[PDB]
């Protein structure tokens, strides 16, 4: 699609490496491929990708992920947005930003599942954004709210989350 | 203690373990009422003009009884979120409030939507355990422990 | 592409009949027009009213039009018709694009709901013709703000 | 009970400078420089708030002594309201502020749409005469009545 936007959500080094103050280990870690290929694919179409991040070493990307960052963010299609609360949306531009540029349609992918991704997904869903949350691109530290908050995505926000 | 109010989410006909909080329910109306303390039904608007949208049960008929006076707040919404395109807010900081008890359904939906918004906005946050409920228990047990460890609220499991 | 809706602000008997939107009364036949205008063409007209019935001709055209699912009312608690409100979801589920403003008054409720416009990301256009302002100065300051600063259509 | 914060709004060299790109805001340095003064004695917060797209003068070199502390604030804003796309509101409210002050440029544009925001928002205003300056004379005229008449603003 053309009117799409990725928003990579908290993807640092504190929340997904092992030695991480507040990490997500194994889980977080085990996403990085998925999500080096989804920055990729927007990226050879020319589409936005919003790397998101918490404002408090640490808070550099992870990994891959990280790599690949270095390598395009001076690209106009590329951003970094800092925000204060779990939702990406909150007290930031990104809406302004979405709408300046024609897109309807974000994909989700980072950590955790059933915090800063759901209540980042709870605003778009809000802000009447289609959403996609690929199940493959998300994680959280408790099995129980990484379900439940797949389900929820999909039954209450109307979300395409394949499998 | 001092600056609060009461949220009542969505407790209609055509969503209600809903009627298991009904009474829980009423006893927090009547204890806000107390003290003249603002009590804010919000509702999804459930056809709008129809009997599945009102109030439902004895929750229905003490809305009823004191509904023109001036701590009592009817509020349409359209999203789950309370506060999404409605004045709740702005309504909350006109009356000086900083501290919302929020109850009603589902725990996980319009309730959790409300609560995000709520905790967002910098307001502190109480959801008794005894006053919402979901069709669903693992979105109700999610959703009560979403409130405690994120959202820091106040999740009493008995009052 | 343009997908347009028009914004009615605040054109009621109490704000524009003369028992600062007094001179309101002006500008009726043009209000008229472009709610006839809107309608032929089945796009959105949003009717809002200060929240503490429509004036005149105004009046009696939205009592023909009133059910129609192209027609709007929303009622509002600020002088901003987007403040506390949900006109802008309502706009984005309807993929609109721009808007115009008329109604009362120039220099108030309209140019807060214009300055909303333009942070959200509308275009504006706001004619002259549709606006009225007891205030001449805040009038014309209002009209050159919406052209200089808000990059609207006037 | 009053708690307050003061808003400097776009106070650059290319809003104020005689070389600026984008250029009266010169004459209300000095009342600026005395606000932040005023506010600093008492560590009530300052917010600056500049366009993205430095501080001119004395307020940038005050800003340069004073920018470490934790009631001063720097914040970037993307729209002329200093409230839009911004925490400013959730920065206010985590602090209990319930009253601004505003003062910068222009009178009738950045800091105008700034006022209406602080008003929705229901702040109480104040937006000294001496501390506002914009080109457009009758702007600023009618910007300063409009805080007074329509915003319930203190315009001293
Ligand atoms: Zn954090
Ligand atoms: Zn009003
Ligand atoms: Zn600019």
């Amino acid at each position: 699609m053309t009117h799409r936007a990725l928003l990579v959500v908290d993807y640092s080094y504190d929340f997904i490496a092992d030695d991480g103050l507040l990490t997500c280990g194994k889980p977080g870690q085990n996403i990085e491929d998925f999500i080096v290929s989804r920055i990729n694919d927007f990226n050879y179409y020319q589409d936005h990708i919003f790397f998101l991040m918490d404002l408090h070493s640490g808070r550099e990307l992870y990994g891959k992920v990280g790599k690949l960052y270095e390598t395009i963010k001076a690209q106009p299609n590329v951003h970094f947005i800092d925000k204060t609360r779990y939702d990406s949306f909150f007290g930031t531009p990104l809406d302004s930003l979405l709408r300046e540029r024609s897109i309807n349609q974000v994909e989700i992918v980072g950590v955790c599942t059933d915090i800063c991704v759901l209540h980042t997904a709870i605003s778009a869903y809000n802000l009447g954004y289609k959403i996609s949350v690929p199940a493959e691109g998300v994680a959280s530290f408790n099995q129980k709210g990484h379900e439940w908050a797949l389900a929820h995505f999909k039954n209450s926000l109307g979300a395409e989350v394949e499998q």
